[PDB]
């Protein structure tokens, strides 16, 4: 695809929930990884979405949250996904971060250049993309 | 109204469904373009959204994804606006790109200066402005 | 923690209502505003969210609006906070405002350059931080 989202990622549904409006899609990420999407229930029955359907995740990069420590905090966000920094771009007040992941999967974020120096973010640094279920966007083939 | 988001849209609700959080609100935009929304069941009761409302839908440039070619996938995302790339502004990292809708529509969104490129957007080129349903507020007069 | 997220606001969880694959939980803050948040259910019971649990909602720059003036709308997005610009850092195309909120609470907001000129945002000015319920993360200690 030609999209904008910095970020898409292929996998397959393994399991769906369906709500009244929503419906809440798990996927598997072609290496270990996982994701929860929430997505109207229209489009889970548009895109014909059930356990084993191969579909791609879309996110752009400004929904990505980076963290470095959670200080025993448990989040909501349902997507966290850990590795290393591989490449930072730094603009006037925003800076493009991409980590790079278990098995080679790349996660860009955009996040203010405070943030950057805050967590101490730089290429080898260890950090967590966090997105909120509600950031995803799913696509089928 | 004065609010930072870029895109303000104005519109018709063409219907409501109401689930048990959330509500579903599909409206018809003033030229032929039709948009999802999903605000909470409480939004949707507090500003009485019913069929026929007139309504705007607000939509911040950074959550606006574009794109210039599917490649056969069907996405989740409810909104997709097709139209002509009117204007460019580069910034450093990030780079903001307004289209021209049918009926005289514009809408801008927010999307790193590495996806221009990769695009090929550019005055006058075909884009579609993808919003997921979830990223749309809704208001009323 | 140590997250990019430049909003961190600490509270309580006043209400919470479960739905079908969403949760909506109402938080009251620390000093007199209120929140509402949309997470998904398996998180506001993975996280054991009820009336009175302590908690924080994290919210990125670029998920908050800014609006001077609403003209009589209503909005669906269920997060009004008001106060007073206290610092604005501008970049190439975009610009990162903070508003100082009442009790000192602070809120940041990323926003396009020509919104700050079009709304006259600039240090003393009145404005309000607007965001939608989906797009607030909550974290538990
Ligand atoms: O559509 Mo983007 O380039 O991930 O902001
Ligand atoms: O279906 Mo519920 O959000
Ligand atoms: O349960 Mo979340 O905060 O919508 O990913
Ligand atoms: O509130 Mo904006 O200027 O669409 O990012
Ligand atoms: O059905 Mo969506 O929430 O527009 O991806
Ligand atoms: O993660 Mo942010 O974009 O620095 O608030
Ligand atoms: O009811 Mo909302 O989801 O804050 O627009
Ligand atoms: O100006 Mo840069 O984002």
């Amino acid at each position: 695809m030609k999209i904008s989202a910095r970020n898409v990622f292929k996998g397959t549904v393994s399991a769906l929930k369906e709500g009244a409006v929503n419906a809440e899609v798990d996927i598997l990420l072609g290496g270990g990884d996982k994701l929860a999407a929430v997505v109207t229930l229209e489009s889970a029955r548009s895109l014909q979405l059930a356990a084993g359907k191969e579909v791609v995740a879309v996110v752009k990069a400004p929904w990505v949250l980076l963290m470095t420590d959670s200080s025993g905090y448990r989040l909501s966000a349902r997507n966290i996904l850990t590795g290393t920094v591989k490449t930072i771009e730094t603009g006037a007040v925003n800076a493009e971060v991409t980590l790079a992941l278990q098995g080679g999967t790349e996660i860009t974020s955009m996040v203010t250049k405070e943030a950057v120096a805050e967590l101490g973010l730089k290429p080898g640094a260890s950090a967590s993309a966090v997105i909120k279920a509600s950031n995803v966007i799913l696509g089928v083939p």
